[PDB]
């Protein structure tokens, strides 16, 4: 019964059986109680501040061929772009002028910049007195080391799926073992490290989602990015079903219950599949938002999945928009860089 699973969640009996049951029960009352629990845990542990991470998607060039992604190398129906280093630094400076306290640099796996142009960019942005987060994919340890010496603070590398068989099929250039070794390398190097997964991938089961939760719990990641799979028409998964918003929301809620002091975004993918999806997610465990700061005309070309929000507006609108969102939610903007503030437990 839902009441019993909620009691075990409240007492932190996080067995594979309790997590499977939580993901399998579809009762409205249960789901609402789960979401309330995750919202309360978020308040108690990370408070009312919603941390703003301004994301600049600086290149859509990619060497990899992930089956779900619109930027996959085999997609010829996509205009590719690269921002220049000066364009990236100035665009970061504009986000700092708008009050962003973290700059996220994200791209496909684009060899051109790696590793020294990235290091030069990172050093320039760090002079502005903000946190820098990189989300550039899988690279040699040496590249990660250089970027840390250059001043990068955090690195986002979603584990995508903890099922190694499904991982290798969806990501045929690599492996779960490679992905995990990159995450472990990043943590050893002193980055605050983000993982996370997609929900509703073709062939992914509920048991797979339980394994994603336990993986996350096992490694105690500082950040966890979770969103639905959204099929992209220029990919091999074009005709597969999109991930369910409610199930994805439950994954967010459980992540917060499992990792109470972690930083968890309300992702753009959540706001794409349901109107208002980010705001709901911020009330079910999330405490971070990532306003799109990619300038036109490139913004519209970072087509990972179709329907992406925030593309038709003036390119300086997102930061103010998320500040209004935070206020109407009765929350507060982040006062510092919003690094993880661990609460040591027993
Ligand atoms: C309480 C009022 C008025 C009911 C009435 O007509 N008086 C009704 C009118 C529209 C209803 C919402 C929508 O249904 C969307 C959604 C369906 C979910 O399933 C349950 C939650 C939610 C948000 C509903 C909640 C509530 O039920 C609302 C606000
Ligand atoms: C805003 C709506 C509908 C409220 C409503 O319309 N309910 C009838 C009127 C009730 N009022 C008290 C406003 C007046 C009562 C007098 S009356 O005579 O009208 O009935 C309520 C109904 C169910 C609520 C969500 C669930 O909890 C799950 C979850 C818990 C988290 O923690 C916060 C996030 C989330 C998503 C909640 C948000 C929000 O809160 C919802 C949508
Ligand atoms: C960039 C330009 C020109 C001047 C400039 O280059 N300004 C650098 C400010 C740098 N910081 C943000 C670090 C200041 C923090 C001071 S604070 O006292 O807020 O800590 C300035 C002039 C007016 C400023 C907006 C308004 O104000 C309203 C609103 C206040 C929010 O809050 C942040 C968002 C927003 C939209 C502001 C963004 C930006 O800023 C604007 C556009
Ligand atoms: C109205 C839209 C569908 C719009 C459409 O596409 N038509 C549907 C899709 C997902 C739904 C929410 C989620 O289930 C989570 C949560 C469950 C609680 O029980 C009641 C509140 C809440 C926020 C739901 C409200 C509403 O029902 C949503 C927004
Ligand atoms: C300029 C645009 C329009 C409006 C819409 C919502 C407004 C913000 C919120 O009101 C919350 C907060 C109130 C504080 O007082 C000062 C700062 C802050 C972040 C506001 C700044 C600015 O005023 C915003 C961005
Ligand atoms: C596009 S990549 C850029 C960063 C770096 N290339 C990497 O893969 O880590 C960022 C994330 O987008 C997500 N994503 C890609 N395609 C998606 C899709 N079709 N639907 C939902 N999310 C997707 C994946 O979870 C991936 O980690
Ligand atoms: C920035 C990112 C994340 O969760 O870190 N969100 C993106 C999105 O939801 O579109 C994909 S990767
Ligand atoms: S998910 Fe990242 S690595 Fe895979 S194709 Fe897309 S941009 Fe390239
Ligand atoms: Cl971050």
């Amino acid at each position: 019964t839902g009441r019993e699973i909620l009691e075990k969640l409240e007492r932190r009996e996080f067995t594979r059986e309790v997590l499977k049951e939580a993901l399998s029960i579809n009762d409205r009352g249960f789901n609402e109680a789960l979401f309330k629990l995750a919202d309360e845990i978020r308040r108690k542990y990370v408070g009312d501040e919603v941390h703003i991470r301004a994301i600049i998607e600086f290149s859509n060039v990619c060497r990899k061929n992930c089956l779900y992604c619109g930027l996959r190398r085999d997609n010829k129906n996509l205009k590719r772009y690269r921002m220049t280093p000066e364009e990236i630094v100035e665009r970061a400076r504009l986000a700092v002028q708008f009050g962003a306290k973290t700059i996220v640099l994200q791209s496909g796996e684009d060899p051109y910049x790696m590793p020294d142009v990235i290091s030069d960019i990172v050093k320039e942005i760090k002079k502005m007195g903000v946190a820098v987060t990189l989300s550039l994919g899988e690279w040699p340890r040496e590249y990660y080391e250089k970027w840390k010496e250059a001043g990068a603070d955090r690195y986002l590398l979603r584990h995508e799926t903890a099922n190694p068989v499904l991982h290798r099929k969806l990501r045929p250039d690599t492996s779960f073992e490679n992905r995990l070794n990159c995450l472990l390398t990043l943590k050893e190097l002193g980055y605050e490290t983000g993982a996370g997964s997609m929900v509703g991938l073709p062939g992914q089961t509920i048991d797979d989602l339980v394994d994603d939760l336990l993986f996350l719990k096992e490694h105690d990641f500082d950040m966890v990015g979770i969103g639905p799979f959204i099929p992209h028409p220029d990919t091999p998964l074009a005709n597969e079903k999109k991930g369910d918003f409610t199930l994805t929301l439950k994954m967010v809620a459980l992540t917060r219950i499992l990792l109470p002091d972690s930083n968890i975004p309300a992702t753009t993918a959540m706001g794409t599949i349901v109107p208002g999806g980010r705001e709901i997610t911020l009330r079910c465990g999330a405490n971070v938002i990532m306003p799109n700061w990619t300038p036109s005309p490139y913004r519209q070309l970072y087509q990972l999945y179709p329907g992406k929000i925030s593309v038709f507006e003036k390119d300086t609108a997102s930061i103010p928009s998320v500040m209004k969102m935070i206020e109407l939610l009765g929350r507060k903007p982040g006062r510092d860089w919003g690094g993880r503030k661990r609460v040591f437990e027993t």
